[PDB]
């Protein structure tokens, strides 16, 4: 659903009072921290399944150059 | 505060400004949430080994993020 189903967690961080992005950022650090340890955690499984986890995007305006010398 | 090396995490939650118990409580919810899912999700990564664990393996999916235990 949302990072091992961290729906309830989102409300926990949001309780502190921020907005919405701050809360998600917190879970991103914790969820990522634990995930890095999973490599050691006893787990193998055998299902073999893939899935796209969306992507990110970057903004970049153009903002041309001015042109005013004489007229 | 040593479940999965969440040292930096504690500082992230504490940043909001609370005291100390509130921060730990947050990690308890997140860490507990991921742990519950750990039973399913797994991984075949490492790139470190220990001393006696080489050879063998597979060229199939290692992540496999699905939920079947739930019904």
């Amino acid at each position: 659903e949302t990072k091992y189903e961290l729906n309830n967690t989102k409300k926990v961080a949001n309780a502190f009072g921020l907005n919405e992005e701050d809360t998600n950022l917190l879970i991103n650090a914790v969820d990522l921290d634990i995930k890095n340890n999973m490599q050691e955690i006893s787990s193998e499984l055998q299902q073999s399944e893939q899935s796209k986890q969306k992507q990110y995007g970057t903004t970049l305006q153009n903002l041309a150059k001015q042109n005013r010398i004489i007229k």
